């Protein structure tokens, strides 16, 4: 384990957050896992979305962007996978990061708390600047 | 740094072009363009037109997610997320919708259905072996 | 005078046919994956099909492929991936499938040979976090 590039970023624990901040699996895991922090259980019946908290709020630097993306492993086996995904966290959202999610499976699903929900990978965008045209 | 796209408005255009909020946003959003109320009802797909075209250099993708709004407040998602348009795509963006939700959604010219993040790709060699 | 690549070790397993997933043009951001499933599957409406694809990748570190919908499988039958965007990294070895989900209006079959989903690769960044309490 040598050298390795990094991004600094901001991040305020919620008076709800529990336990460590969001983590990395291993030193090759492109994204953190994210837990769920709601303080009593959350039942995501069949056919319903629920916004799960996760107790923690980001403050991303220019040019980066936090995806919200779905863990694999809870679609593949309950069919639970993120409604909005990918969501999109950027330097203006400062407020507590939440992961809307959808029960797609066939059995009604509990969230509790501790449970990994959801991933958050990293990545830079570009800004565009229009140049409009009548002939592409 | 900046990176300028060609842009067309195709004859069902309004308002002004993709606008970031701000200087810190990531992505552009996309506004509804269809002449005529579309009602997506529970369940339903629609194919929602923006009224523009775009020409993207090389190595650059724009990617066409949800607005978290719309899918928290009414579970109207993109059902085709993230779209991936190209340098090869210029034809006119539509944003594939979905009603997730349990009411019906009406889409209204203006609306905001979807967001645009620009952001690079990287282009694949592969490498083929017995052994990894 | 050259376009910029990332170099892949991909392996085929027993299952795989035809060429490697490969760039409409070079123009292209994703590649076209192929279903590899040996017998036909049936996705009935509503219901999440796991595809395989009979490859196995091992991205280099700081890079990684998302399996995204391909466009017209959701346009016209209202077939997407269910945990899009997929994240695979470096260290995922195993055989990449693709997670269908059918929310269109009739059972369908996916045939060996079917483009059913993009693979786009892309960087992605460390975080360090720096804790603090005012943002």
């Amino acid at each position: 384990p040598g050298s390795m590039t990094i991004i600094e970023v901001k991040i305020k624990k919620l008076e709800n957050f529990l336990g460590n901040l969001p983590e990395y699996a291993t030193e090759h895991s492109a994204g953190m896992d994210l837990v769920a922090a709601n303080e009593q259980s959350i039942t995501i019946k069949v056919g319903s979305i629920q916004l799960i908290p996760t107790g923690i709020a980001i403050a991303l630097p220019e040019s980066f962007e936090a995806q919200i993306r779905p863990r694999s492993g809870l679609a593949v086996k309950h069919g639970i996978t993120v409604a909005n995904s990918p969501g999109t966290i950027d330097a203006d959202y400062r407020g507590e990061i939440k992961v809307l999610l959808i029960n797609l499976g066939n059995k009604d699903f509990i969230i509790e708390k501790g449970m990994r929900i959801a991933q958050m990978i990293i990545a830079k965008y570009e800004r565009v600047l229009w140049a409009e045209t009548s002939i592409l």
